[PDB]
């Protein structure tokens, strides 16, 4: 018979265990987030990159992009000229140039003439905004490495509706002055962007040059209890595109800035923005002590358990 | 005796609480969502603000912003300058001053000299787009406050592809002379942004100063069923961000528009936009009757109930 | 006798199946997602639009938007003029055409007077960007219409992070001169738009007027285990927008182009552009192998048919 109450001792502390480690005393519900960032930093190559000119005007409210690497073509007006030199724009006789739009790959209407693109060689002529845009190879360095030492404030608030509790990832007074550290200063949410890829094992020159994507995870599970009251985030980095060349890796924004010359035509500033596009990703479930839960769970384990010690009782009447 | 048949009929009970209350003969489905939203309205404050001047394009599907407030700085050029004398940038000698060092208050990459901004106030020198935005303070009141007044119209689109059903949260035939009342016009999805503001508790007025960020949730719990149908949208109006000053409430976007002078080099005005940023979330469930659940439904407690039943007869038949 | 042997076979039968068929063996994980686009073509409609030009800069991770028909009104000076003629503001004499409050449909403040808009009709004087813009109904075909043969590529990267694992839709070495299929190549994310729109059961052409929007859903379903490896993702393609002619339907955004006069003053570009805004929705799960789930299954199918057993040999013993 002690098989019996080892059973019963068994069964017992599962219940315990289960009431008090998965918390089944208490309401869950899924947080709703709000994240908003502010960046900081300044580069100045050939140019003053101030935050209104490394970034875009952000009304997404889970990501943000930063530009690394640049590519400018300044001053292209609509006329015509040569095609960049691309594998089927490259021509000997103008035989090889065909007339209007041939494929996807092109930047304008071809005119049907092969016209020197440099001392060397000669491509398709085209209308299109020119000079066409031809680096194609992004700068060996990356023009705005310097925003490895950019920093990013992300002020993550978030909202337990039925419980009516709202929480923030920030100190109660908060010193600017100050760097996110996993146990030293979990409630500092300003990070410094080389950090960033470090904690994604990434090398910040190296995928500045192409950009990339990078997932920011704030997971929040929280226990709202007077007795132990955790509500604290918890951030992990990781790289979202595949960092080998073959699978295309990067990522980049294409934009124009429009002019008007006095004469009135129409003059535009081509950008090809190579950067990285920071995900920023909320997850989370809190917890409450409810009474008609507790009462659910004592009624659900009577019954279920209940039913199991009187089918183990009778079993060991009736055999023994 | 009687004690049995009571556990019978509460056995009996329960099932049917089950089977009606929480469907249990339906399948359910995730409802998937699709949000556009149109403003209208103007305001004539020393200027003439209509959509195309106090929103940006809006590419994202969650959300959209409208501005409130504005600080403008006209006719920057990159060159040296003073900082502008916030505390903290202030010094007396060079000493205070480092060189080719950018701090969280800075503009731009520090000379190294420290300059005079007034007679009184000595700052940095740096390079950057001089003069450097100073007001810190924004406009006393919010210089789009009117705003309060503009509507949006937000089309709101469900699909159950399960079921090959969608809803729209627009009545059958909508009067554009309609304005959202939580009982008088539940399908009228016209709102006003002051009275959004006012559904969450919020005064229009103080938020358009500094910004912020509304929630407006779309709840669907839906019955496709013939004989219970009720499929209509549950609006509910939440701001996210904390208000209080310590913990940094509030939004804007920084923007620049850029033009070059006769010459060539570059000028530009720097905007910096407070504003509400508005999250549409829509959330929601919906249930049509199946066959296969029904039978899964029985099948189930038939089989669980059943051995909890041949458990209480042949158990406590084998006493008294 | 018979019937209880076949109850074991039924309930040993049953456990297989769950067991293979469910595989509640594998511990599952919810998919993490990273999309990005990239548009390629060029229209030749009076001008040269590339990318720069039918794209707004996408900082937004699960959508894209690519503009199909477009009213643009240049020029436009902050003065008096002519509102636009819609029922409210049309009027015979100035007694119709109230002075200062506007009407939300309003384009600016109202003079109050009742000025000639066409030869025919008068229309209230307002206050605002003059010439208002007012064909109000897009082009009889769709300006850029072409942009049905424009190409998107599509790179998703789902991750596994329990599981350590990261695939892509991408094929192992890819051809960019591959055109997605079905059953021939499942893994060439390149789609060119008219046949997106295609297998969304619509016109191209037709949708091209006032746009739309398009889910293209990117569904996961990843067994990781090496006896049974499938990891590949299987596309649909929906319109969310209700196709009918007083719901609605359709997609625009609203931009401007500001530029400065040589006397200084104010000019801007306004830009009605409709479109068809692309909504990448990648969900799914993957399940791998691990020894504690299968510990819980087993454990769980003991305890709980244990009893099961245990109770039919009593009843049967007890009663036949
Ligand atoms: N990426 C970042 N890394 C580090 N810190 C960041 C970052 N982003 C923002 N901050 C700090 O956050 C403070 C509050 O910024 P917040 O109000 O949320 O947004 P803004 O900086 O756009 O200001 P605004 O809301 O328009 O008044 C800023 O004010 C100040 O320090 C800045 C600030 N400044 O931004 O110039 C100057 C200052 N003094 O004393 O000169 C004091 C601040 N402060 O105490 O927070
Ligand atoms: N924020 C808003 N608040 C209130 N109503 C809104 C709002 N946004 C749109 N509407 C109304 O919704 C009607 C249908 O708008 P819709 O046509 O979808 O708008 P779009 O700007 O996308 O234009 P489009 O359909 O592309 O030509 C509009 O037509 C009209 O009333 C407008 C309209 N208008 O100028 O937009 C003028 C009009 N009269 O009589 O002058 C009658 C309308 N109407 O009856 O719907
Ligand atoms: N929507 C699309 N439809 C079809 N193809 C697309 C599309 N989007 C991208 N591609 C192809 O994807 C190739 C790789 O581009 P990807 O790395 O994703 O982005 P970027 O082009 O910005 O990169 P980069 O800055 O050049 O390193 C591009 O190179 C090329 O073909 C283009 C390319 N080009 O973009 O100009 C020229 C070329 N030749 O031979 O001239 C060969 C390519 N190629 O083989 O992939
Ligand atoms: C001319 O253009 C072709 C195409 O890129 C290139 O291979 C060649 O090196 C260029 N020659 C010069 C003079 O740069
Ligand atoms: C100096 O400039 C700062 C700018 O905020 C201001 O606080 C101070 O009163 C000014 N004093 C004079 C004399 O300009
Ligand atoms: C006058 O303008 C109104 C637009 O409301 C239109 O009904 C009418 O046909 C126009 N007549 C012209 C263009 O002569």
């Amino acid at each position: 018979s002690c098989v019996k109450w080892f059973i019963y001792g068994v069964i017992a502390v599962y219940i315990c265990y289960t009431l008090i480690v998965h918390k089944r005393y208490q309401e869950k519900e899924e947080l709703t987030s709000s994240v908003r960032v502010t960046l900081k930093g300044v580069a100045h190559v050939d140019r003053i990159w101030d935050a209104a000119e490394y970034t875009i005007p952000t009304q997404t409210r889970d990501s943000f992009f930063v530009m690394t690497n640049i590519i400018r073509t300044e001053n292209q007006i609509q006329k015509t000229c040569p095609e960049y030199p691309t594998a089927k724009a490259i021509c000997s006789s103008d035989k090889s140039c065909a007339k209007g739009i041939v494929d996807v790959h092109s930047n304008g209407v071809q005119t049907g003439k092969c016209v020197h693109y440099n001392i060397t060689h000669k491509t398709c002529e085209i209308k299109a905004w020119c000079p066409v845009q031809g680096e194609e190879r992004p700068p060996v360095p990356a023009v705005l490495r310097s925003s490895e030492d950019f920093t990013v404030f992300i002020k993550n608030n978030i909202h337990f509706p039925t419980f009516q509790y709202t929480v923030q990832n920030i100190s109660p007074k908060l010193n600017t002055s100050c760097k996110f550290n996993k146990v030293t200063a979990p409630l500092c949410p300003i990070f410094r962007l080389g950090d960033i890829l470090q904690e994604a094992k990434e090398n910040f020159s190296e995928m500045a040059v192409k950009g990339g994507i990078i997932a920011i995870e704030i997971k929040w599970d929280c226990d709202l209890d007077s007795w132990s009251y955790y509500c604290s985030p918890e951030y992990s980095f990781r790289r979202l595109d595949d960092k080998t060349r073959t699978q295309y890796p990067g990522f980049s924004i294409r934009f124009a800035r429009h002019y008007k010359l006095p004469d009135g035509t129409e003059q535009r500033t081509l950008f090809k923005a190579y950067g990285i596009r920071f995900d920023v990703l909320v997850f989370g479930m809190g917890g409450q002590f409810k009474l008609i839960e507790l009462f659910t769970f004592i009624g659900s384990t009577i019954a279920y358990f209940g039913l199991a010690v009187t089918i183990i009782e009778m079993c060991f009447h009736l055999y023994n």
